[PDB]
């Protein structure tokens, strides 16, 4: 159970709007065996191992480029834990329980 965040970032797209950059990434992440959840500042992330995970991304990277972008910005975030088996919703649960 690996957990992470995966932001693709087109670069001179002369356009503010890149909702379909990010949807053409998605979609890419969708043909891969990871579950994600769209936020408001990247895609969440939870994979079986850091193969999947890495093609996961890879795919996403390339489907923006696909999609007619020259330059683009990628951020991932992996919050790999070995010692214990933390989905996204248990690691939210997890902090809201203490506050």
């Amino acid at each position: 159970m690996i957990t992470a965040e995966l932001t693709v970032i087109p670069l001179g797209t002369c356009s503010t709007s890149l909702s379909s950059y990010v949807a053409a990434a998605v979609e890419a992440l969708k043909k891969l065996n990871v579950r994600y959840e769209i936020s408001g500042m990247g895609t969440l992330l939870e994979a079986e191992d850091l193969d999947e995970l890495m093609e996961a991304v890879k795919a996403a990277h390339e489907a923006v480029l696909q999609a007619g972008s020259d330059r683009v910005y990628t951020t991932l975030k992996i919050d790999d834990r070995r010692d214990a088996d933390r989905g996204l919703r248990d690691k939210v649960e997890s902090v809201k329980e203490k506050i």
